[PDB]
């Protein structure tokens, strides 16, 4: 019902997952959070954060790429379903980011609608390279950061609710082999204090 | 490695889920299938089909709406990752479909990027109404059907691989309270014979 309670639920759920003591095995009302994840993730966010049925509204694309339908999906959860928290969720060994890194090397983009994915991931890799980054996971962390920024800049409905106090957005990553959800970016009050 | 083996894996996995005897509790290589699902689904496809880690490449938007990034995501799995099967996965009590039905009644679309979602779901509801449909689940089944058609029409890379023998696309629905994955549409050879 607010960003503090929503983030508390996810943080505790990931503590239970990491501990190997889940409350909602195979997931055992209106959603607590929007999760914006990557299509090549190897594990469901509902497992990572140990949530039950209907707790999460989940949007997923290759490399977290955003177009109008992706944006409208997230805006729908916030404005229609009144969801109080958006989590941009990144992961280790992201293949989409590796594909973007490959295209930059070769100086040309792939064809068809695959172009549309790589051209939306490549800007973050280029910013990353300007700042001295060189590894897929470093680029993915930067791309999570940039994706949070894109969502606020492109959607007045999102940005207004964050300013107004009823929405927060966080950038979070995990490494599959350790399971910990690492909080990176946080815009709005989520009760960390 | 081909659409027959891919569909066999999913069908058997859903039989194990329904039976209450899963091999991959909390999900216990290159993906076996693309799943295109709805963001307001209440349960992960990895549970419904009892799959392990990395087995599924999952794209999700509100109401299965398609834009360039969604399409490119699916095309990426097929052309880069050589995934042999796309599953358009629908579900009961879909809120996005109910939101589209509401907008049609009122004769005007919602604002911001929410417009972009409802205007991509509304065409299926209108076709549904022309054919005498009236319930959310009937409209969702029709919308699964239309979404399979859209993917083939909009992507030459997808359509060519289906014609060529290396890709199939299926439309599947489930009702949460019974768990069964119901096969509705099937383009290509998936070994049902
Ligand atoms: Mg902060
Ligand atoms: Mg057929
Ligand atoms: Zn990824
Ligand atoms: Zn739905």
């Amino acid at each position: 019902t607010n960003p503090v309670a929503a983030w508390k639920a996810l943080k505790e759920g990931n503590e239970r997952f990491v501990a190997g003591r889940p409350q909602h095995p195979s997931q055992s009302q209106k959603p607590t959070a929007v999760i914006f994840g990557c299509a090549d993730s190897r594990v469901a966010a509902e497992i990572i954060f140990d949530q039950g049925l209907g707790d999460m509204f989940v949007v997923r694309t290759a490399g977290h790429v955003i177009d109008s339908a992706v944006l409208g999906s997230i805006e729908y959860a916030v404005t229609v379903l009144n969801v109080p928290l958006i989590v941009v969720l990144g992961h280790d060994s992201c293949g989409a980011v590796n594909a973007a890194l490959a295209a930059i090397n070769d100086g040309t983009l792939p064809g068809g609608y695959v172009r549309d994915v790589v051209e939306r991931v490549a800007p973050s890799v280029l910013l990353g390279r300007r700042d001295g980054l060189s590894r897929v996971d470093e680029f993915e962390q930067r791309h999570v950061h940039e994706t949070v920024a894109i969502l606020m800049a492109r959607s007045s409905a999102i940005s207004e609710r964050i300013a107004g106090g009823s929405l927060a957005i966080v950038g979070v990553t995990y490494q599959l082999d350790d399971g910990r959800a690492v909080l990176r970016d946080h815009i709005g009050n989520i009760g960390e204090e």
